[PDB]
């Protein structure tokens, strides 16, 4: 005898890291290269001071300085905070959905999405991605009466691209009005091309629309688990009643603070990771490989059976790079010495082939 | 119209933030009064460094530290990490209990305990305690075969006592052997009178308990968020494939570590918040009130109905105390100067009535 647990459990799709090579080459987080900013870490630092005490549970400073940040229509009230946007995709989850209730997102997609979704007890209605893309008819085509929560990611992790900014105000348009609609931003910082949609007008015009952003990546703080949802009163209302008290740090909430005061210095280095980004996918491209045009700070090489082989390798050559089943492999645009060597691997990797 | 969400949420509270007073004296949270150690303000310092880096999303070097910590019958296999122990809260909840599905506990106790439950959408057996202690026989009687998990709270939060630790052993043996049992020992380390159970002896001997410990008291880390769960290796799994990732910071986890270097140092500590919980204890007597024996660092003043007026009484006199609604109010027991303050407010207040 045993002490019995959730059926659901059986081989739930745990999100699983990628193994460690000591000293490699950073490529399959998505991370920025920069520690921080002399006054994050004086923030931080003296939060240091207060360890022994419990955060502030209403993030309220943190909440204050995103509405600022926002803009005039918005107000703390539309504001949640969470530990990581992970966290906020699970609790869109608890808010929305259990037993029986669909949710619906194109695929490949956030690998947390599947076992967040089947936690809840909620089945994931996941919906092929046409040129590496999110199909906003297909999905629209596969919404029923079960479904309760919708995410489109964009820029999407792990393909990298972006769907149409006016096609994505004409899907939300379309969705019956009582969906929620989650928007995950992770990447916005990086769309360039006139790619990029008009989030906060989305929110404004759609009660059922939430757009989901991070600290993690442009400014730097991945360490310290901080993302937060914009969306309508209610809705906020809602994620903050299942919020686990507390998990938002202060050191987080220090940080992030002093990291939106610098948000002009911050920002304005998403342009260099453009640029490298730009050279790293013509280098790939005229080396042979195929991938698709990236909107974030990653590149998709659709590698398919190879996938397992160049990971490995890359690995030998003291690279990291994240592998996704035998679909493809996605690659963080890092410091130009660093892209170098991805791309001295790469092209060899590629003639050995 | 407005996105639907679940209806179920009816059962969750809202908290609002109550006034943040300067000089206010803090006896609200259960913390300890003193900052960081050295050895730890140096581990948090170093990990600011890598800011820009996702944590360690196993906690390798931590679960090493923490089965060290534990001893030679413990590994890493027997220890999950949370983000604080509140976040392990709920995912026992969810390794065990879906829609119909019954949690049972002693109430009043965690103020956690039940909204979880309800966000699964199962249902809280809350069984009422008697002298303001665990009734583990009426606990035992409420059992049924929707029964998938067993809280006890040891020391109880709010009421701050201990069942006999024979006859918590009495009851694990006692309850069928397929339902999870979690001892919430968020308080152990201040236990005394030969009342600490044979917690780990426990997990040793029945496959189906789990005990939960914390950082954020007696190691005095109550702003980093780390929480830890010691059990049998197949309910570990479970809770970590639940686990939301990242969410245990890199800072966190090297405060941790540190603190369990310096644990001898620590634990001594709690000695002296023993001699103040008597000598409170005894004062709050000799003045007419009357309250359980504690073994936490706070005391249990079961006011009833004048439980409101008390703790807004108080806050005019600049000295914040926790509420449970018409029941009663939890005092934490912090430096002597802050309990003297106490002391002299609750006084007065007395022989006003
Ligand atoms: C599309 C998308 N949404 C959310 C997040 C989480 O970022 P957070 O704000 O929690 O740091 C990501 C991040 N993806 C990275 C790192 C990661 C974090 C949690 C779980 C899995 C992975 C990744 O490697 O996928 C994201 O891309
Ligand atoms: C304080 C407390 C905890 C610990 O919470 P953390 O999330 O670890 O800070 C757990 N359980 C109970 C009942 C408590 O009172
Ligand atoms: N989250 C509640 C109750 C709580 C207190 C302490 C720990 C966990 C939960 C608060 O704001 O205080």
């Amino acid at each position: 005898v045993t002490a019995r647990l959730r059926p659901e459990l059986a081989g739930l799709p745990v999100y699983v890291p990628g193994k460690t090579v000591p000293g490699a080459i950073k490529l399959a987080s998505n991370e920025t290269v920069f520690g921080p900013l002399p006054s994050v870490r004086a923030a931080i630092d003296r939060a240091t001071d207060t360890v022994n005490r419990y955060p502030d549970n209403g993030c309220v400073q943190l909440k204050a300085a995103l509405a600022r940040h926002l803009g005039p229509d918005f107000a703390p009230e539309h504001v949640a905070v969470g530990c990581g946007s992970v966290s906020l995709c699970q609790q869109l989850v608890q808010v929305t959905a259990s037993v029986g209730d669909e949710v619906v997102f194109g695929w490949r997609s956030f690998e947390l999405y599947p076992p967040q979704v089947r936690v809840a007890g909620a089945i994931p209605i996941q919906v092929p991605l046409t040129d590496h893309t999110f199909d906003l008819y297909a999905m629209l085509a596969t919404v029923t009466d079960r479904t309760r929560l919708i995410f489109v990611c964009n820029p999407n992790n792990p393909t990298s691209t972006v769907v149409g900014p006016d096609a994505l105000a004409r899907f939300v348009e379309a969705v019956p009005a009582h969906i929620l609609i989650a928007i995950d931003e992770a990447y916005v910082e990086y769309i360039r091309d006139g790619m990029r949609p008009d989030s906060l007008g989305l929110v404004r015009a759609h009660n059922n629309v939430v757009v989901l952003r991070t600290f993690s990546k442009a400014y730097g703080l991945a360490g310290l688990r901080i993302g937060y949802a914009i969306g309508h009163p209610d809705v906020i209302t809602a994620l903050d009643k299942v919020y686990v008290p507390f998990t938002v740090s202060s050191i987080g909430q220090a940080a992030a603070i002093a990291s939106l005061d610098a948000a002009d210095e911050l920002l304005a280095r998403t342009d260099t990771v453009v640029a490298e980004r730009a050279r790293v996918s013509a280098e790939l491209r005229a080396a042979g490989f195929t991938l698709p045009p990236s909107q974030a700070n990653f590149v998709w090489l659709p590698l398919g059976s190879r996938t397992q082989d160049f990971v490995e390798q890359a690995a030998d050559a003291r690279i990291v790079v994240r592998p996704y089943g035998t679909d493809g492999v996605r690659v963080t645009v890092a410091a130009p010495e660093e892209n170098d060597a991805f791309l001295r691997f790469a092209r060899r990797w590629r003639s050995d082939q």
